[PDB]
């Protein structure tokens, strides 16, 4: 079948099964695809989403080892305009409005969170071999 | 040129960076290899090793997502015999004594350990933004 270009974004930041699961779903959407992964910025995920541990080039070094990624866009831009999919000839993006126009344009495939499974729980279960008393 | 059996083997606890680059210097030993990858028991590694967050199950099905691994032993030996080294067809051991009989029988390949890029050492990085004080 014809070759399908997907696009998928995110921090990306301390890696763990979620992040694996949905890049790996998004890779599956259709039988012949090339999935491109976009890894946001430092400072515009700081300034607009949150705290993150690990630098940009720190992300992108760990996303690289994922069987599931063909091409990574790093830094990638904050906010997806139709130009960025014309420019990378995407056919899909990926993700789990302001996404409006992408579902208008059939441009929009869901892919799910898994809940549970991020490092910080890890960390968390860590945590519960010491009994608060 | 001929493909090259490669086995690499250890716990893959909160897998991190410096397990995945560990783990492609395995897969990247000669130019046409097949990476098999052993993921040791809870049991075996809480009696013998240390303590382990996740179980046998997360760790291996994390691994599963990382491009350089070919082949999942899960559960494999604690202890890699020259019989498994038969039945599995495996050319090279590949490591950061014990293994003094691989090495006698040139089945040893050295692989170096990154260090600072572990997941409890981003843990740490996190709780360097509360001062002490």
């Amino acid at each position: 079948s014809k070759n399908v270009v997907i696009y998928a974004d995110g921090v990306y930041d301390m890696l763990h099964l979620g992040h694996m699961k949905q890049l790996e779903q998004a890779k599956k959407l259709f039988e012949n695809t090339t999935l491109i992964v976009g890894v946001t910025s430092d400072n515009e995920t700081k300034l607009f989403k949150g705290q993150v541990v690990q630098t940009l080039e720190e992300r992108t070094e760990t996303l690289k080892h994922i069987r599931w990624v063909d091409e990574i866009i790093s830094p990638c831009p904050w906010v997806v305009t139709p130009e960025f999919l014309e420019k990378y000839k995407i056919d899909y993006v990926a993700h789990d409005d302001i996404y409006a126009w992408l579902k208008r344009a059939g441009k929009f495939k869901a892919t799910q969170r898994t809940e549970g499974v991020s490092t910080t729980d890890l960390i968390v279960r860590i945590l519960k071999n010491y009994e608060d008393y």
